[PDB]
């Protein structure tokens, strides 16, 4: 009824799409993983009379579920989309997409690692963004790559006609008292690449992260904060 949806909310399959600004909308989904169940957010963007969508929403029948509220609630065609790092909760549903018409991308240094995973493939691959605080635009967002952080693929999405940072799995929500899951981040390398995206979006008014609420820009010290304490 309004409020940013939650893990006890949300039944696995389901999706929920949460407006963040004009032309921005959240999708939020949840899926079990090693026995317990975890929220996801990923993020669409409206891009003319057509739809961005930045990450699957961890799963084929949840990103199946994803294209079906889309449709229910926004009613234009995703296109294209963006994975933002090669976990299962940014390219699982990468089959469904590619087989629903949509063109999916993502880096070079993703489709590698998803390849060698064993995860979905992402078709196309994003150049320019290989050295840390490479940019490049893709439709209405510009994609940023911070440095390793929570992967060493990770990327952000800022809508600048929205001033939405989109952090993925490099940014944590405000109530995170863990680093999430860190099997392939590198902590040494985090606070130096989360400072990296506070230089370069100073004007972001909405930040998302990978899982979680979204805040200010607040979420980013907060990530910093946890991930050396988790590391020290
Ligand atoms: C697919 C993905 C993955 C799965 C399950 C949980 C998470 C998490 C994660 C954890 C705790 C969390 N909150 S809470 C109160 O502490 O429980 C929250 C939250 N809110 C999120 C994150 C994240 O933090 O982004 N991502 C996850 N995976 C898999 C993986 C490495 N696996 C070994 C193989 N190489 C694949 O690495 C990763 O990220
Ligand atoms: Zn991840
Ligand atoms: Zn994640």
């Amino acid at each position: 009824s309004g409020e940013y949806p939650t893990v006890n909310e949300i039944p696995v399959g389901e999706v929920r799409l949460y407006q963040i600004a004009d032309g921005v909308w959240s999708h939020i989904a949840t899926q079990s993983f090693d026995g317990a169940v975890y929220p996801s957010n990923g993020l669409i963007v409206r891009d003319g009379d057509e739809l961005l969508l930045i990450d699957t929403a961890w799963g084929a029948k949840n990103t199946a579920a994803l294209l079906a509220e889309i449709e229910k609630q926004i009613g234009l065609p995703v296109t294209r989309a963006v994975s933002t790092h090669f976990h299962d909760d940014r390219v699982g549903g990468v089959d469904v997409l590619r087989a629903a018409g949509v063109a999916t991308y993502a880096s070079p240094s993703t489709r590698r690692l998803a390849e060698a995973e064993g995860n979905e493939i992402p078709t196309h691959s994003l150049e320019g963004l290989s050295s840390s605080g490479d940019a490049v635009r893709f439709g209405p967002v510009e994609l940023f790559y911070p440095g390793a952080a929570h992967s060493t693929d990770n990327l952000v999405v800022y809508v600048p006609s929205a001033n939405v940072l989109y952090g993925g799995c490099a940014v944590h929500e405000l109530s995170s008292t863990s680093a999430g899951n860190v099997a392939d981040a590198d902590l040494a390398e985090w606070p130096t690449s989360v400072e990296r995206i506070q230089k370069h979006y100073p004007e972001a008014e909405v930040v998302i992260p990978g899982h979680g609420l979204p805040g200010g820009l607040d979420l980013l010290q907060h990530t910093a904060n946890v991930v050396k304490a988790h590391k020290n």
